[PDB]
């Protein structure tokens, strides 16, 4: 029942994408590592509730690596939002609910603000607004040193579930290993300044639902809680840390389904 | 230069208290374990900046154990605030900056709201507003079981610095051993419903500075960040988790001094 295919957009990207189900569109945008197999279990659970679920590897990453250098260097939320709109156009997805974590969170907020006609509602998780010098500084290391250090960081610091993270398996981890240097060079210096949450009044009243991981150290996304509260945006927690779709796929799926259902009800009302 | 003494208040409590320094009064209210030796290093560092610093063991805890049962059972923020005002009265402290964590945070917000003429400014850290059934359920266990469970939770889960926690030393840990059952039976079922943060508008424009531990899991005090932001209260982070005065005593002392100095400037 799952479509697994490729599609090229006129900006030069050949995307790997997956699609399952029929009904209103839900689009799952990856975190900065750009790997959509992390959604595999949740895609089936969401689609089984009457939704068409689409996801894809991000440009330069995993199976979407056939892309121009512009699409994975000096990356901003606004560049990623333009890329996501390009694949939604190619797949004839006119109206979508969107989810994203990390750079995907910055992307879905940029999508909702920039393309309001196209986005039913956005779910953002752990949106990076601050530069982190220790992360930015990995960009000057050799590829194999970046891959070693960031594989260790993802497992031990932010996975929210070491058994589930390792259980992604060799094929996924081999793709992530090649993505770490692309991520490290392209994302950490340019994503946080692009954060589309600097104008709090622009967020007020928008169909946005914001989460942080329950186990994430308070300092990591303290600023997200403050910003969401100042904007009156619904803010809550998911179990785990940065990858709830890996650590707690059933809870993640239920959240996505219940939030989309809430916005479908409010759309008619 | 540290005074270490006792004082009796007419509510029946004989307090163990310490005091150091000369200048505006700063009062350090313990967390629910009620043990003021946790402030030892910070009391000297704060007093050295030109403050009279006072702290005390809480009623029924450590060296303030000579107290009526009502002061350490069915404990609320409003009861604790009334007890702290009693010791400030006895020590002739008319105007005070106050710090508290946990039940001490509930106490200092109840003090600022209930006794505004007495409180220059309050610093609250990690204020519990939710019942936690697993913690509440320790109340029905035997004393030795409560002490073993909670000693482990403090050391391994929420100290924010296990080496600094261990370094409080054998005497402090022997007092905490006896406090754990008193705390378990008197605090976790009654402190959260008494949280003086039900009325967001009552907090607005008050001289309150709120913190959460940087390493504390987001879910523990997520509600504090939301409430402070809704009330326009200054909200920030300290290093560590629930006991910054243990884990990071120099950062803690600098925060208490700089915050007190900010409110002394604004007062004038
Ligand atoms: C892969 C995730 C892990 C974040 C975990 C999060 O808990 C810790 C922060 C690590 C930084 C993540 C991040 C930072 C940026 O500036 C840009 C990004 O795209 C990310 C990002 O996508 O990082
Ligand atoms: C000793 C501290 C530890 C806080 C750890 C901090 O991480 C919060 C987790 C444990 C709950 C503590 C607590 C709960 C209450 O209902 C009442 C209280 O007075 C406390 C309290 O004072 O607990």
């Amino acid at each position: 029942m799952r479509t697994r295919s490729t599609i090229s957009t006129p900006n030069g990207i050949t995307w790997y994408y997956e699609q399952e189900g029929t009904g209103p569109d839900i689009v799952l945008v990856p975190d900065g590592l750009g790997e959509c197999q992390m959604f595999d279990s949740s895609v089936s659970q969401i689609a089984a509730q009457g939704f068409r679920v689409t996801t894809f590897d991000m440009p330069g990453m995993s199976r979407s690596a056939k892309a121009p250098a512009e699409t994975y260097t000096e990356v901003t939320a606004q560049k990623l939002a333009s890329y996501v709109i390009s694949i939604l156009d190619a797949l004839d997805i006119k109206h979508a609910t969107v989810w994203g974590c990390s750079s995907g969170a910055s992307t879905v907020v940029a999508l909702l603000l920039g393309y309001p006609d196209r986005i039913r509602n956005a779910m953002c998780h752990e949106l990076p607004t601050k530069l982190l010098d220790h992360l930015s500084n990995t960009a000057v290391l050799e590829d194999e040193e970046i891959s070693n250090i960031l594989a260790n960081v993802m497992l031990n610091d932010v996975s929210g579930g070491s058994e589930a993270w390792q259980a992604l398996g060799v094929e996924v981890h081999a793709r992530l290993h090649k993505n770490y240097p692309v991520f490290a060079r392209g994302y950490p210096r340019t994503i946080p300044p692009s954060a589309p949450v600097q104008d709090v009044e622009a967020l007020r009243g928008k169909p946005l639902d914001w989460t942080v991981g329950a186990a994430t150290p308070t300092e990591s996304f303290f600023d997200n809680i403050v910003t969401a509260t100042k904007a009156g945006v619904n803010i809550g927690l998911l179990p785990g840390m940065h990858f709830p779709y890996v650590s707690h796929p059933d809870v993640f799926a239920k959240y996505v389904v219940e939030t989309t259902q809430k916005h479908l009800w409010n759309s008619s009302s």
